């Protein structure tokens, strides 16, 4: 046993991190418990940011963000307890049934933008948003995974789980491909825009069998919207997928956008020590 | 079974609704009106297909796959064509994707992983012996029948450019680097057999480990790991399995183990039982078939 949590099967076991299924004995909620090497994260250059973002994600409750229930530590380990959802991955709808209708795409896009924008407002940037982070609960609501956790060092992100993405480079903004540092908000917004493209088209905007030509297209944002895209959706997508992060549209501008505001009901919800986030207890 | 006057018709197949749509290709359900068989039909713009410098290789590989019947290869039953479309008539399977097991239960036991690997290696080597190279092996091509037997998809079709093939179902233009051999990433993957073998080794790794041998959120680090074949086998891998995987994941295709040598590897041969199974006009593969249509619709 571990905490108020009863353990189930091992989901993955990487070298410095591992993930177990569990349930909360007090309420029966499904969770996953990630156990990671403590010194690997303590030694890391960006530890103060890690501590800050993780401490923040503990506090955040947004209806469209995966909950981080607990964060505890041993002398050698850090434990994370994360909400486990049962509706699968959002992109499964495309694998099984092709592109989504515009209204269903816009709905998920609204949940996504609001959740991402909310985390940004609390100083937390994903920086590696991929379709595999777009999960669905029993009722079909979007739950975005890995905010905060994505800030951990690579060797601890290798946690024994299968992580592949169809069309990986598509979701990474040109400035993230090419540069060491970058703006987190603009990098996340690029990812969201590609996600929206795929939901509405059923296929990736950037492709080429030739890798040099593929990355050339990404850096110029050379892509083509299919004919079923509306004029207003195409125009918003082209502003989001601006290959220059200096001129790329802002989240605030996306939220004010006429296409975006269609059927848009901002969700009503409420959300009302850092250095000691990983010490023993 | 009944021909349905209000449905589209090609050969003995009646076409149903569109499942997926790409720019040049669509996928529809269809059914054989003679015997009730349900199939999937990929319909692709004919001019787009023909106007390619690789059309000869495409006709050859599609012609071969149409004739192949392997227990671990998805069947291509028929190819028909109109003036403007090519119809590839393909087998459905019900068991989903192989990696679904992993994605839910993590790694498989050594014996079960070795079983799927034997199935994969046999099918791929079989197609190689007939001159067909896949070159695009990835999780999306590893399907399962109701018996839970592996069925490899896209042999033959993978010869088409991914952009022409793209059907709006998230598999054709994936181009995921994690499954791709370093020489192929480097635009020098001449030996198609060694390139497919690398992918198969990455697949074996995932089944036994539950995760990818090369992964990184940083694209530069990812490609670097691939070119150097920098990876670590988990501690539960046996000495023999580790020995084989390291021979497969050799980033020099020249020194990389061959398909034939894998088949004779002592670990691969464990419980191994090769399949017991059977067994122009190539140029005309895509000619207008003159198949009856339904003129109502
Ligand atoms: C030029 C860009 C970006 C490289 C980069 O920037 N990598 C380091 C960034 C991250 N760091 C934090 C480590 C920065 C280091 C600190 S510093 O600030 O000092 O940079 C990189 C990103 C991925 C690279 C691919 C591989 O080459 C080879 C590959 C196959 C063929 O062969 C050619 C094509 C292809 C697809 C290439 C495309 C791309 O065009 C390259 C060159
Ligand atoms: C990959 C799967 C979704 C796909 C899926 O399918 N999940 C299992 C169910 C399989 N089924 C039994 C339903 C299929 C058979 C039924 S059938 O009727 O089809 O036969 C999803 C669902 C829950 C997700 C985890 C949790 O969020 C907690 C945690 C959050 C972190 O941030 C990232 C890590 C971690 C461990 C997440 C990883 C991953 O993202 C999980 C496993
Ligand atoms: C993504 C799914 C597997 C996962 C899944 O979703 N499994 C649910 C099974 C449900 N059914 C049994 C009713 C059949 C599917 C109905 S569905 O709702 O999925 O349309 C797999 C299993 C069968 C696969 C197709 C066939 O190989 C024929 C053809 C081969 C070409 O090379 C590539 C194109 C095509 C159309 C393939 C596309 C895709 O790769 C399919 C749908």
């Amino acid at each position: 046993r571990v905490g108020k949590y009863e353990l189930g099967r091992t989901l993955g076991e990487g070298t410095f991190a591992k993930v177990k299924f569990a349930r909360n004995v007090e309420n029966g909620d499904n969770v996953a418990i990630k156990v990671i090497d403590k010194e690997k994260v303590l030694k890391n250059k960006m530890i103060a940011q890690i501590k800050r973002e993780i401490s923040t994600m503990k506090l955040i409750k947004h209806p469209n963000v995966i909950r981080m229930f607990e964060v505890m530590a041993s002398k050698t380990k850090i434990y994370f307890v994360l909400e486990f959802v049962t509706g699968g991955e959002l992109f499964d709808k495309i694998s099984s049934n092709g592109r989504l209708k515009e209204d269903e795409a816009r709905k998920y896009f609204q949940q996504l933008i609001n959740a991402v924008d909310y985390c940004h407002s609390r100083g937390v940037y994903h920086r590696d948003l991929k379709p595999e982070n777009l999960l669905l609960d029993a009722n079909g609501a979007l739950k975005v995974s890995d905010f905060g956790l994505s800030a951990l060092p690579q060797q601890v992100r290798e946690d024994g789980l299968l992580h592949d993405t169809c069309g990986t480079p598509n979701y990474v903004a040109p400035e993230v491909i090419n540069n060491k540092g970058y703006d987190g908000a603009k990098a996340d917004l690029w990812s969201c825009g590609v996600i929206l493209f795929v939901l509405m088209a059923g296929y990736l905007p950037f492709e080429d069998s030739n890798l040099t030509s593929l990355y050339k297209k990404i850096f110029k944002a050379e892509f083509t919207c299919p004919p079923w895209f509306s004029a207003s959706a195409k125009k918003l997508i082209k502003r989001i997928l601006d290959p220059n992060p200096a001129t790329r549209i802002t989240f605030a501008e996306v939220i004010e956008n006429e296409w975006f505001k269609k059927g848009y009901k901002a969700p009503k919800f409420e959300n009302a020590d850092v250095d000691a986030i990983f010490d023993d207890s």
